[PDB]
Parts: structure tokens; sequence; C-alpha cells
């Protein structure tokens, strides 16, 4: 309702902000721009950009102090997946309808451009014009973004996956898998949002961290749930439709204290389930 | 060599440093950080890392205040080749005589292993401890290697060569191709040395990206005379070998008024062209 709305507003500030971004320097790089621009301009949710506003909002700050936050977790997401859908990785050859990346232009080209939106993510959290922060701020959030994106995150978390294939997963072993594939990356959204508020307190930063470990795994539950190593497959339907309000539960009460401008997070938390 | 005492201190140096880099956090995490060690740690020149210390010692700065700086522009050397060596790109089964990383491994970890080699990158230089420059500095640091590495540099280089198709290309495109595959990023290892020296000064960096663009070409000039669209071919084989002197004489001329501490510099700049 009111989520929906959030929703709307930060996807349209996100998408104003990522489209000026692939812009060729010159001619000769106008299809590698091109390949860039597809990858990330596909009508695609930003619930990543949502979570750094909403962050950002509930300390207390303006939300286009986080449109770098909102504009790096969104490139890293972008990349992450054109690099999935290659051959060699999950194999993808369609996404919502349209052809994936390497399929539009070929693997070369999918391969070069989701590796420039990678350099592309932290150029802009380096940038001071784009990302207005103290320095010392804005090193947080390259920190922040770079274990995140990194091996000890989300390309950890694939590695993990691809080295499951064959082996039945219990729920923690699962879980590890999904706290560094989705999970780190989500953390770091929020993590970043909350920087960006300049009002980020060691306490708040820590809530909101027990926040985003809940909400993280919730999507990954309630998607298992939709789509009906599954959580509906380790513990039945219903003992996953309850975890997932388990999971919901943790995510309002770390918000236990915020003001009224952390609405967005706890309206996402319930909408999830 | 020429080069051989000030390149085996840089390359003792740049390896335990990124040596220390690949350690998995846990169990699950083993084999990624093995491919990640495998595709960096492999007995590499370290240009890069030379050119990041040798430009730091040239405006004065301790090397080891460049640790990060040639830390970064070796990983993000490392992950292009990876992603390089791939069926869809260069489709290389060995790289100096030895499996590349997919055939080691298998495809999917090495283009990840290549994906979180650029992320620690970027990582490196954005960790105060492992970076110690004043925080102005690192930023500045991390955004140019960004751009060196991104779309608009090295990446852009790639798609570039991608691009130009058959055996007539004039030098003009020839060069703005190398410029982007290999210029920016040998641009970037000098620019880095010299942030961390804390002595930067816009006219020392402008010389010493004059230096490092004429550097990066007379590598290309040279390697194409050692092979015999070609300098050669394009120009001549005597004509060639005279380009690469004066690539040589520019990067030189880019130094006059430095000090001797950037006499690493100026005897790199004459290995390139004098190699066999």
């Amino acid at each position: 309702s009111m989520i929906a709305a959030y929703q709307a507003r930060c996807q349209a500030r996100v998408d104003a902000a990522l489209d000026a971004l692939f812009v060729a320097p010159r001619e000769e790089l106008q299809r590698l721009y091109e390949a860039m621009r597809y990858s990330v301009m596909n009508g695609g949710k930003r619930v990543r950009p949502l979570l750094a506003y909403a962050a950002c909002e509930a300390l207390g700050g303006a939300p286009q102090r986080a449109d770098a936050a909102a504009c790096a977790v969104e490139l890293i997401h972008a990349y992450s997946l054109v690099h999935d859908d290659l051959p060699a990785m999950d194999d993808d050859d369609l996404r919502r309808g349209q052809p994936t990346t390497h399929r539009a232009f070929d693997e070369a080209t999918a391969i070069l451009a989701a590796d420039g939106l990678q350099a592309l993510a932290f150029e802009v959290l380096a940038d001071t014009r784009r990302n207005p922060q103290e320095h010392a701020v804005c090193l947080e959030m390259l920190t922040r973004l770079a274990r995140a994106a990194g091996s000890a995150g989300m390309v950890g978390g694939q590695a993990i996956d691809l080295g499951s294939v064959g082996v039945a997963l219990d729920q923690a072993a699962l879980e590890v898998m999904h706290r560094h594939k989705t999970g780190a990356l989500i953390e770091a959204s929020v993590r970043l949002g909350a920087l960006a508020s300049g009002r980020a307190e060691p306490a708040s930063l820590a809530a909101l961290e027990r926040y985003a470990e809940a909400i993280g795994l919730a999507f990954q539950v309630q998607d298992d749930i939709l789509d009906v190593p599954t959580y509906p497959a380790l513990l039945g339907l219903e003992a996953a439709k309850g975890y997932a309000l388990e999971l919901r539960d943790l995510a309002l009460a770390a918000l236990d204290g915020f003001p009224p401008s952390a609405d967005p997070l706890r309206q996402l938390a319930r909408y999830i389930v």
C-alpha cells in the first residue's frame, strides 16, 4: 500500500541515476555501453535500492543522499546476474521474457559488460560528486560493498552453491549458502543507505544489520514458498510459512525504538510474507 | 636483465602482500580461494607493481607506502587475464605453460574467482589498514583504478579489440585500442604509486602520465617487433624499431628534472625496448 508507492518512488529515483551512467565516452565503446544498459535497465524491481533509501530515511537522512549507494548495490546485483546467466553458469536464455545479455549480444560482450558494471559500482561510491559523504564514510561504504560483493560474500555464495551440487543440504548449510549468495548484498544495501544518512551510530547500525539479516533470509524463504534444496522441501510447506513469519517478527523487533521514518522498513518486512 | 634487481625486490614485496589475501574465511570457500590464488600466484613478472613502487619512489616515497597500490593493480591485471582465457574470449588452455584457471578448476569457478579478484582490488585500496594513505588520497586511488579498470579503460579496450575486425586497421585505431586495453592500467599503476608517495603534485602527475602513455605503447611496439595488424606491418620493420626508440625517448623526456630516485622508471623505459 504505502510500500507499493515507496517502491515506485525508489525505482524511479534509482533508474534516473543509473540511466546517466551508460553513456559511451567514444563511439568505439557504444556497443559495450549498450550491453551494460541492457543488463541494468530491464525493469527490475530495485529491492536493493529500496533497502538503501529506506535505511537512509530510517536514520533521518533525505533519500537522495543514498543515490550512489542505491546505484552501487544495483550495479553489483545486475553484474552478478549477467555472469550467472552465462552458459558455464546457470545457462539462461531469457530473463522476464527477454533475451539475457549473452543472447542479445554475445558471450564475450556479456562477460565484459558485467565486468565494467562491477568497476562502475566502486567508481560511483568513490566519486565524491556522485557520493558526497564525508571521506571516511565513503571508504566505509566502499569497504562494506567490496566485502559483501567479493569472494567472502556474494561471489563466495555462488561458489558454495556450485560446490553443493548433488549434496543434500541441511538447513544450517542452506542458510550459510544464502547468507553469502544474497544475504551479504542485502545487508550491504541497508548498511550503505544507513551510512549515507550522515546520522549512523553503532547501535543503529547494529539494529539495522539485525533487520537486514532477517529480511534477507525472509526474501528467500518466501521466494521458495511462492515457487510452490528449498525451504518447503526441507521443512514442509506449512513449517516454511511459519518460518517466514518468524523472520518478519525478528525484522520488526530489530526496529524497536526507531522513529516513524523507519515505517518503509517495517512495511517491507510485512509485505515480504 | 637490466631491471633484474629492482624487479626481484618489487616481485618479492608484492607477492608477500598478495599471498596474505587468499585465506578462505571458512571451509566452504576453500576451493574458490584456491582458484583465486592459482590465478594470481603464478610467478608473473609484476610489471604493474613495479610501476607503482617506482612511481612512489620517483616522488620520494618509501616503496612500502605503495603496497596496496601494487596489490590492487596486479589483482585487476590478474582477473582480466582469467576472463581473457575463457572459451568465449581468447580461449586459452595454457598461460605460460600451465593450465588456465578454467581448465585447472572449471569455467564457473574461473569466472567467479576473477569476479572476486576485482572486488578484492577495490577492497584493498579502501582498507585504511592495508592502504594507510590520507582518506582523500585513498578515494582518489580508488577513483582512478575504477575508471582505468572499467568500461572506459581496460574493459573498454577488450571490447574495442573484439569490435575491430579485418587485416586492415590503421595506426590511429590500433593505438586507441592499446591505450584502453593495456595503457589505462599501466597509467593507473604509475598514478596510484605516485599518489601513495604523499608527495603527488599536478605537474609531477602529468609528467608521470606522459611517461606511462609512452612506455605502454613501447611495450606493444616491441612485442610486435619480437614476434616478427602489427607495428612492423603498419610502418615497416626498421621504422617500427625506430618508433620504439622514439617512445622510449618520450618516456625519458617526461622524467627530465625528476631526481635520481626516478632511475628505476628510466631503467624500465630502456629495458622495454632493449629486451629480447
